[PDB]
């Protein structure tokens, strides 16, 4: 009678151990952090590994970084996203305003079905934020997408995200930190919450190298 | 003394000196992922399973289907209890007066003794919260109400008034010590009765909340 | 033509800390975070007034029902129901559906029951003036009054709006401080205009006989 | 020839005239700021009372909250009979407290002329607070009164007063503190600034007793 | 293709900790409290580009006059008026006596005029974030490699002033001037470089007669 | 001449010319910021007084709250006879203080300019919405520079180790920044002076202790 909720493996080294199997399938995981913490990298590695390891197609939704820079930056880690877009295994949805929510979603829906995507990454007034963020989560759940949603925060040990509500609306919450002490920076990942399932607790150190994120349950 | 109802949440009835005061409202406040919803659910589930006391769960964001799914993680089959008419999940998710009349109706219909209510001006909140607590008191329900807070050692709840309108106040914390998280539960206040003081560690496992007093 | 006199609370240790009790004919502000003992102090004040001196009391509640006030005092062995049945205690229910209307009601009750002790439980610019009015009008009636107020930090503002301590003649702070994982309650008399008192924090506990304070003296 | 540029009048408050190197600058206003129950009213009353008793200098006490009756009653704590001084026309308590600014200044002026007062105690947005306070100070100076002005603050170490402008407009600033440390309170007085002369600096301990304020200047 | 390439600053110590210099074709935010060396860094970027690589530079100023930028550069033995006269450098005076699109076309007009490869820009949140993004995107489409300075008011607080600048920039450098025990210590940090690697944390530096010197310590 | 790095004018304030390696940058404004009673007015008077006495460089003092009479009176604390200097036409105190019973900075700047011309002054002291503050200070600084004045500008702050001035913009619009502190350490006060920045030239770093004496500011060696 003890039924566990299903998880999808990220294959990001060390993360699937911390999360006891990966990300809860069919739900959204908030990945929050200050600048340069690895939010986009995590969200890319999620889709890249799904395609390469499991032939699970992905939709990356971007709101500021252009598709070409995303693909360009992913070359830092030896990943050819251009090739995956050419094969129709990756779709980069450009939702970044040229130099509204209902429309964005059916766009994502259309892209999910067109590419048969199972994995989605979305990168990146409190009252309106909470309620508009809930319905975004709500709709993705109905599609059956497993989704990484990045958010920004401005303090390493302050609120989880910018408006103090995002962490309460999300099913799952991951926090990327880049803590400065004694003039040195230390990267850590923490799974704060996974509704309805177990996970390791606290911060785990990680590095970003030529092969992406490396977490040490170490 | 004052009559209490057993939560049967491991360790909690020892800390509260016998359980939660019957007919009164208990605030359960914590940061994200502290175990608020779990405490709420466990409170109703145990009431039903061990004492045949029916319950009403009121949810303002989480869907009933997710509540049920997330609870099967603990081997608790809530759909069964709903089917047997012993649990009712009130979906107020995605008008305070109408809500209260809806809660009231659900209590009468299912004959509930236990209620869990899960999750802007400073004293519209106080006024409206006081209203809700006041009416549940008249009905005679014993209520667990959860609230969010954003800091482990800061205000009790979001608006700085919630703990003053509640009869009882429980704080769930999830504190960083170095790079590790330690969960604790504290009964800050129980009106009209004694209780253990300060913080007590707990874990969440496959069997729910497990608190270690003494 | 002499320094203000005091009325004994008979709350163990408090009359030592205050050097004789609460200043007569004035209000004393009693401030604290949730569950610090504010209502208890303000009940014990009235209860001891009745039991020890046959001084009738009026309790003004704004949220807690009279029945709850009574039920909650049973854990101390205080039979408030009987005191209310005897006409010695009047619990004024001021829980809402203009404090000018409240004042006359209080005055009304104060005169029928011949009360000498009162407890009131419980825009910054407006707060200050409204509190000032209340203190002043209670002073005119001649009532010795405890009024509780809320605060949200143990070692921060005296009260909520940062003005209450400045309008009040007398100020008591109840604290409930974390020491390790344990809690420590303390009572402090911050100020009493026109008279002397002990300084700093004194530990207390809440027991089956109410507030129990320890000055080492 | 005491080699300091600003003439001072003695408060005769024990230890304060040492710390201030002679007392309060004559014809100027001194801000006295403190948290609740720090002694601000006591200091401003003791200033007037001593002026009267020691030098027969009449004094005006302006109160915005406490009633005259309570001011008088509370001074009895220190053995001071202010009603007697009011009856003798040596003390005037100006009641500006609210019923249970340009015109207030004229009342003050009228009282000062009527009672020949030498000492004044006034007891007790930022854009307009500054200019109104500046106005009040300047007018008392024009009259030639020597003024104690009390203000509130909410932290022992933090803003001098409430609006972050009071200490910049005043010529002199005194801070009363009531510091809680290790569950014990200790009172101190500091003269932060006195334009035009030296003064002792830092915090000095004091007590409030049956004789009023007692300050201990050390060195 | 392959990873983003870098442009050498020739600022001693910087090209080592950035592993090659500034990412080409992109903007780098250089944030710092007052007198941290922000203008000096953005000047040295252009100056070295001109002197070492004959890469012309455009310096955009919003407050300091060109005359003062030139005067202050004499502190380091650099003759900016000569470089301006030769057509190697252009100091674009956008200082008042804001339309961002007009400013952008002036920058574009200068870059085409002087064939510049390097640009230094010195110096609600919804508004700020949007405009900065447009400025950054435009410089990217032009091909400029850009240093943009910003102000911050705390050494270990927000990266810039509006809480958004560090999130729309591709690259972020933080200059600090930390006061500890009555002494100041200058440090430089590369916080992030999108799509490429760099050393982490604070590195001490000094400003002397020959500009910025960063020490790998 | 102007092919050279910026030149400095000596303050002759004890120790200050050492810390600043020559004095205040000529032709520019220096912000002098501090909490209450830190010695801002004293620094800005001593700057002018020394200019007149040591170099026969006339000074203009612009006061926005303290009356000229009080400024002169209080300066006697330091042995300085400012009335004598006013009388000889070497010092001019411009009273910009408000009547005891919006502000036009353009008009005031023009009144400052005439005084500078009339008294042929080389040294000026000015005592004492963020966007509006920034723009207005910018125009004042810019105009003084055009006039060629070397200027001390005082500002208030409310924390010893918090913001440099009140509005978080003053220290960015100013060419030079000096911070006067009055730090409470264990019930004692310690006065320190720091030159935070001087655009275009070098200076010593961090805090230097000073005292105010019957001869004014006295900054102790490092
Ligand atoms: N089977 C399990 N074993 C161990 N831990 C579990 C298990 N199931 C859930 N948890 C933990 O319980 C947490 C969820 O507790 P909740 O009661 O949903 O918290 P919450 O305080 O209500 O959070 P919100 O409403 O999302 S802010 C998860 O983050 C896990 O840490
Ligand atoms: N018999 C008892 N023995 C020990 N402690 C008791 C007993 N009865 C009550 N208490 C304690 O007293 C507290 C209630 O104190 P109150 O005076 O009601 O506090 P309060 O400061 O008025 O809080 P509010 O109004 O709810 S914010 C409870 O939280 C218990 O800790
Ligand atoms: N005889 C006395 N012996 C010792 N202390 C006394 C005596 N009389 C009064 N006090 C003390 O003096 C304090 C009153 O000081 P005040 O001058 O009224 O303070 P205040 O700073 O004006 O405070 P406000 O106006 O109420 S915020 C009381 O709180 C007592 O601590
Ligand atoms: N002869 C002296 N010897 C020692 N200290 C003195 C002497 N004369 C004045 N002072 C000190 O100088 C201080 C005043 O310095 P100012 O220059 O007026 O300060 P300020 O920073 O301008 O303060 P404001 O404008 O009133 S906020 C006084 O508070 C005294 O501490
Ligand atoms: N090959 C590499 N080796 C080491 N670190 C690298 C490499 N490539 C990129 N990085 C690091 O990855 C960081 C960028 O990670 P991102 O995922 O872009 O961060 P981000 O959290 O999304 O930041 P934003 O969107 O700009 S706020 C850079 O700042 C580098 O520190
Ligand atoms: N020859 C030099 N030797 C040493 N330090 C110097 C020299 N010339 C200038 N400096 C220093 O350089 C600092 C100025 O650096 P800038 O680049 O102008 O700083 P900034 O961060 O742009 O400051 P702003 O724009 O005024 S907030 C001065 O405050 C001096 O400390
Ligand atoms: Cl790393
Ligand atoms: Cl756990
Ligand atoms: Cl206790
Ligand atoms: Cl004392
Ligand atoms: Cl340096
Ligand atoms: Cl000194
Ligand atoms: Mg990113
Ligand atoms: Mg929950
Ligand atoms: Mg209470
Ligand atoms: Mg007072
Ligand atoms: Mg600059
Ligand atoms: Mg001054």
């Amino acid at each position: 009678e003890h039924q566990a909720i299903a998880k999808m493996r990220t294959m990001i080294e060390g993360f699937d151990d911390i999360s006891h199997g990966g990300l809860p399938i069919g739900r959204s995981t908030l990945v929050s952090g200050t600048s340069g913490t690895g939010k986009t990298l995590f969200s890319i590695q999620f889709l890249y590994n799904g395609i390469i390891e499991f032939d699970e197609p992905g939709v990356f939704v971007t709101f500021e970084e252009t598709p070409q820079d995303i693909i360009k930056n992913a070359r830092s880690f030896g990943w050819d996203l251009a090739k995956l877009v050419d094969e129709g295994k990756l779709f980069i949805l450009d939702a970044s305003p040229d130099p509204d929510l209902s429309a964005l979603i059916e766009r994502i829906n259309y892209a999910i079905q067109k590419y048969r995507a199972r994995r989605v990454s979305i990168d990146s007034a409190c009252s309106v934020v909470r309620r508009e963020l809930f319905r975004l989560v709500a709709r993705l759940k109905q599609i059956g997408a497993t989704t990484v949603m990045t958010t920004e925060r401005i303090e390493e040990y302050g609120p989880i995200a910018r408006y103090g509500v995002e962490e309460f609306v999300s099913d799952n919450v991951v926090i990327l930190r880049n803590v400065l002490e004694g003039e040195r920076r230390r990267r850590t990942l923490e799974i704060l919450k996974l509704r309805g399932t177990s996970h390791m607790k606290g911060e785990y150190p990680f590095t970003i190298t030529d092969h992406g994120i490396n977490i040490f349950p170490l």
